[PDB]
């Protein structure tokens, strides 16, 4: 009873989680998730402000009322060559990576690792954070509040 959240760092207190390597996570699971991390989903002005700090990911990701994928550089294979907060227009699917905000994060780029889940309740999951280091963080909890996620 094992999940993978992969983290990256944190931009004006945004940052991508990815579960178990594929894209997994529904909506409510994605504000359980960022709630676990002390955190919500961000506002489209807290991911722009991110992405002006220097976020960027090549995965579509929860925000508040969207699907995102932050980009500065235009690369043909993420958002299709765009630049900005890409918005994903149509999909026929629900499940995707998701953003999450920290208020009490550094104000700008925060490249250290992450080394806590502070809010997972009791659970039986083995939860490992993964940093795009390798180095990883691991608790027993549970973080999913609706059975229809599990
Ligand atoms: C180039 C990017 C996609 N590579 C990458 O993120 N990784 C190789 C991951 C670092 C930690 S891991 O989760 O074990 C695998």
């Amino acid at each position: 009873n094992q999940i993978d959240l992969n983290v990256t760092c944190r931009y004006a207190g945004v940052f991508h989680v990815e579960k178990n390597g594929r894209y997994s996570i529904s909506r409510t699971e994605a504000a359980d998730l960022c709630q676990a991390f002390n955190s919500t989903l961000p506002t489209m002005d807290q991911m722009k402000l991110a992405l002006s700090k220097g976020f960027e990911t090549c995965r579509y990701g929860f925000i508040e009322g969207n699907v995102v994928i932050p980009r500065i550089h235009p690369n043909a294979i993420c958002a299709a060559n765009h630049t900005g907060v890409y918005i994903l227009v149509t999909s026929n699917t629900s499940h995707y990576d998701t953003y999450c905000f920290n208020a009490s994060a550094p104000p700008e780029e925060d490249c250290t690792s992450v080394t806590d889940l502070p809010n997972s309740f009791d659970g039986p999951v083995t939860i490992t954070i993964v940093n795009r280091d390798g180095t990883r963080y691991s608790k027993k909890g549970e973080y999913r509040t609706h059975q229809e996620d599990i």
